[PDB]
């Protein structure tokens, strides 16, 4: 088969996982262009700590019906935006749930930029991930952020690592 | 770790990164890039009856660039030549070691066409023979061209190819 991927996806319009995944390349100042006509964008990334190496790709894929049986047999990660500031941002989840069931994946991220009393609080956030399984990640809280993404990354057991 | 095809050239009228274009068949296309601007990663799905392989086309500027990962995935080379200087061959020869300590089965000297003026059919013919390349026209007066290195770059044995 192919090398894994972390399947990167936002439930908002106003926030793409393309642009998830330049921020979390950027924790090793790699620049990515993200304009591709493909409906599904692969990023290759090798993850390299004092554990291991291994080649993975960070698999953009905007919406549950573009998910292939290829695509969803590589999933080893799911990482998921949501806009917390909207009360109905738990809800834009939902039709991610059935699919994160079927793979899963050893790490599973629900990131938003702050949790919001008006909006999804800290509370109500880590409910639903004790529920279905997540780790809340805030990427501008008041490890964290982006860093954090990347640490629990690192401490995933891809299918192919090579040990040192 | 996953091949890279390595792409570059030896002169300024057609560079490694338009030759990908080429042989991609567009211009938006997710790219990869250095915190210096200067080794290009473009993924590229490969498939096709027999296999698909998720390679990376590498454009390399110069030999100092190949790092020792990058060295260690080279499965194919592609180098252009400005086949009107009769300096056209000459401007390769750095890549001549680098080259020999590789092994690719793909190893292609691209020209637009040759030039009775620069570096002749005979000529770039004798010096694909002496150092194991196969002699490519872009744009040549009489498959050729860019459909020949695809056709290459699809019957070569990538370590990482997943058979049908």
């Amino acid at each position: 088969a192919g090398v894994p991927c972390a399947l990167v996806t936002s439930c908002s319009s106003v926030f793409s996982g393309d642009q998830l995944v330049q921020h979390i390349l950027g924790t090793e100042d790699l620049i990515v262009e993200v304009t591709s006509n493909d409906a599904v964008r692969f990023y290759p990334w090798t993850i390299d700590n004092k554990y291991y190496s291994a080649d993975i790709n960070l698999c953009v894929v905007p919406n549950k019906f573009l998910v292939t049986a290829e695509i969803a047999e590589s999933v080893q990660a799911f990482v998921v935006y949501f806009d917390s500031t909207q009360k109905s941002g738990l809800d834009s989840v939902s039709s991610w749930l059935p699919l994160a069931k079927a793979w899963l994946p050893e790490v599973m991220i629900l990131v938003c930029d702050r949790v919001s009393e008006d909006g999804i609080n800290r509370q109500k956030a880590q409910e639903w991930c004790i529920k279905h399984g997540f780790e809340l990640v805030e990427l501008s809280p008041k490890s964290t952020g982006v860093k954090r993404i990347v640490q629990a990354l690192n401490a995933n057991v891809w299918s192919n690592v090579v040990m040192k």
